[PDB]
């Protein structure tokens, strides 16, 4: 336990994504919460560079950026289940989105509540909402009918997007909209109930309410 640390904030999707691949590989961890008003001096001598979680820090060594972690976490636990495709094409198109999801979507979707007038929340919330048609049809030829991304089992593409569910889902309830409806992203609202139940995640997964008053509190 003492050989594998996580640093991490609670609660982050960022953060997620490591502890739902250690708990695929089975790995036994310690997690290090960072509390608001501080950083640690681990968090500090850890990740200078970014100063932010997750972090990883495996035999003395710390891994930064949850992605990067992500794809440590499957090259070196390698006899357990596979978290990246195995084909290259694929391997690509899951990296591919991914980087989607950290460079656009995710940061069009965190700056509706800082949006100025009305006609610039609506273009960035039209901007997530393009981005779930994209993740819907990505779905579709991802899964080839299986229940994850991955295909049969949980993948990097579902931990890359599923970590984001629950600020999606609170992002939602706070501006009254609905993003993943029925009609514009019926895979999508399957997958979430695969994902959130899933045994690697579900007891990593935020309660929605959770979020929405998490988000109260750091209004400052």
């Amino acid at each position: 336990k003492s050989d594998v640390k996580l640093l991490g904030a609670w609660p982050s999707p960022f953060v997620m994504r490591p502890r739902i691949a250690l708990n695929i590989k089975s790995v036994e961890y310690e997690f290090l919460e960072e509390t608001l008003g501080s950083k640690s001096q681990l968090l500090l001598e850890s990740n200078p560079v970014h100063k932010k979680i997750p972090v990883l820090i495996h035999g003395g060594k710390p891994i930064c950026e949850s992605l990067v972690i992500v794809e440590y976490i499957d090259e070196v636990w390698s006899p357990g289940p596979a978290i990246l495709p195995s084909d290259p094409y694929d391997r690509a198109l899951a990296r591919f989105w991914a980087a989607y999801l950290d460079e656009k979507w995710f940061p069009t979707m965190r700056n509706i509540a800082a949006a100025k007038d009305e006609e610039a929340r609506k273009a960035l919330i039209d901007q997530v909402g393009e981005g779930l048609v994209l993740l819907e049809d990505a779905f579709s030829k991802c899964s080839k009918g299986k229940g994850f991304f991955g295909g049969d089992q949980i993948g990097y593409l579902d931990i890359a997007f599923g970590s984001f569910l629950g600020w999606l889902r609170a992002i939602e309830k706070m501006n009254g909209v609905k993003l993943m409806d029925e009609t514009r992203t019926p895979g999508l609202l399957k997958w979430a109930n695969s994902f959130s139940s899933h045994p690697a995640v579900k007891d990593v997964f935020p309660e929605t309410e959770k979020l929405v008053e998490f988000a109260k509190v750091l209004a400052k």
